[PDB]
């Protein structure tokens, strides 16, 4: 699963500025796509080169330039093809879990802190996903399949947060 | 978190053959590190080049060469530094969720199919992780922090499986 595919997805229904695409990817869709920093800009560049999207540079007095991206016919074709494709294995790499797995030396304080910091991360993600669920629902935009993904995401966050809470409780 | 960090983790305690490192990576640690295949061999080459591990080629009559890898002092230092570093954000990319999120066109059949297949994938991951838990425990090799990671992994698989089962039930 590539950044290019989720970006075409984001651009399927609307022309969007880079700001808006980044907002969607970082703040809305991160419960199912959270990769490495700085994927978006090189990937937008390649999608443009490959003719899957267009880029418009909007100039305004006294403001930074704004880039507006729009899917092309070929881009829509590529998205449609991708959604017809066999599902790829999920990718999951948890640094937190790695630290605990290889955490023989961790003293009690260091371990306790790692657990608390991860609990806070889960709380932040739950809050954000919960807030988007509410807004999407309020706006009448949430589709039934989207609803499933949110229920899935929340369950994921809450179940693992609970494990850590239960650990801290002893 | 990079492939090189987990491989150093694997090599911290024991010298291991490439076969064994791969077995650990693919069949033991996949619950917190499941990335794009084809990482291990290029990563071992780079680690050796950078002096963080050694490679020993054991030649035997009538068998393929066996490669044995061992962490070096500089390697141990690199691992120590890594484990002291701030925890990185988890990477999580679900093609399954992406399909449902952008799955406006899915007919009831194709949707149900995707869900059933994702349930199966989760059942398998649960089996593998549960199996390793029991083995490690009986062997006396399961550390307290490792057990936390396993409980965390199982909760994540079971809670999301549960959401999908309840969806199919409706």
């Amino acid at each position: 699963m590539q950044g290019k595919d989720i970006i075409l997805g984001i651009l399927s229904k609307k022309e969007r500025s880079g700001y808006e695409i980044n907002d969607i990817l970082q703040n809305q869709l991160s419960y199912f796509y959270d990769g490495t920093y700085g994927m978006i800009y090189p990937t937008l560049r390649k999608l443009e080169k490959d003719g899957k999207i267009t880029k418009e540079v909007v100039i305004q007095d006294g403001r930074p330039n704004k880039n507006i991206y729009a899917i092309t016919e070929s881009g829509k074709k590529e998205l449609a093809s991708y959604l017809q494709s066999d599902v790829n294995d999920e990718i999951f790499k948890s640094d937190f879990l790695m630290r605990l797995f290889f955490g023989n030396s961790l003293n009690d304080d260091d371990l306790e802190q790692l657990i608390r910091e991860e609990i806070e991360r889960k709380e932040e993600k739950i809050k954000r996903l919960s807030e988007n669920l509410e807004i999407w629902k309020k706006k009448g935009e949430l589709t039934p399949t989207q609803e499933i993904t949110i229920k899935y995401g929340l369950a994921q966050y809450k179940s693992t947060k609970k494990v850590l809470e239960e650990e801290l409780a002893k």
